[PDB]
């Protein structure tokens, strides 16, 4: 649950991990989805469209993998606005500096997108965020008031759907985590 | 992760919540699956069988709703041994102290206990109720057990924990019913 949180209606937060991608592309623009990754994103779009929900917004990382996952999923959700954000990117001892930076960035995403309620919300909301495993796991554990170690102990599939429900008083329920039940096992990957 | 734990191989723990059942049934023998519940169990059985895994065991609650969910799922898993246990039974929706103690006992007997005989990676199914599944997840991951009620598990859902030999635990999915059509999904 969440301290100092007050929103006007319930929020349904769907956190989608980007699909399988070419980790070894030289430049960020080369780090596109794999053919399997494109099929994963089709399955995720099919699933989301099948829920009978009107989504308010798709917010997505500006990394190539997340833009492409979004391009595919959005075809299934005609009329839903898309917002690109650099805040949901991952940055380029190296390890410690990178973790320090990533910590700040994932907390920033939490505060900006999850803890921050919109004063202009007028009904229950259904919000899609397409991004990466660190920020998704972190948001889940942060929202549920789990320990700082905790997010590293989750492991989420490519194209997976995580559903958090946030009540106006800040009560949080995790309805599903890392759901790829809608994908055949021969399409399921972690990277 | 878990302290005082050394296993020989990795264990894949699949925690399945019983399907939808008749909550108002008078006696425990009347609290059977609803027709939709039988449908949910079939979907969960189909999903489990599709994973290409030879499951080592199916451990289930001795409650009617769990026995019935198991009956259906086991049809999809021929040859897999089944063990009934009262350790996974739930009490009513200060007797609650002993129900609490029993979920800890369950965690200890089934999850924290590794088999010295198991030298190969194992795949273990537990079919039981939302309270003990949520507790197990929190305990295995060293989350505040009071976190338990922040987790919501659909009927017939699959929750998957991975336990490495050194006791490191990963949560791979929680409350997965993505294999069920939306109109078949229930929480009670
Ligand atoms: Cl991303
Ligand atoms: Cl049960």
């Amino acid at each position: 649950s969440m301290d100092h949180y007050k929103a006007k209606a319930t929020r349904h937060i769907f956190l989608i991990r980007h699909s399988q991608y070419h980790v070894d592309g030289s430049l960020e623009k080369d780090r596109t989805l794999t053919p399997l990754g494109r099929e994963q994103a089709e399955l995720t779009g099919l699933r989301l469209a099948s829920l009978g929900l009107k989504f308010n917004k798709i917010v997505h990382s500006s990394m190539t993998r997340a833009i492409e996952t979004t391009d595919i999923i959005s075809r299934h959700l005609p009329g839903v606005c898309k917002v690109s954000t650099d805040l949901l990117r991952e940055g380029a001892k190296p390890e410690a500096v990178q973790y320090y930076e990533d910590g700040a960035r994932i907390e920033a995403a939490f505060r900006n997108y999850i803890h921050r309620a919109d004063a202009r919300q007028e009904e229950d909301s259904y919000e899609i965020f397409i991004c990466h495993a660190n920020v998704i796991r972190y948001i889940v554990c942060r929202a549920l008031q789990f320990p700082p170690e905790g997010w590293l102990r989750l492991s989420l599939n490519n194209g997976s759907i995580t559903h958090l429900v946030i009540r106006p008083n800040g009560r949080v329920a995790l309805r599903t985590l890392g759901d790829t039940g809608f994908m055949p096992p021969d399409k399921i990957t972690r990277s």
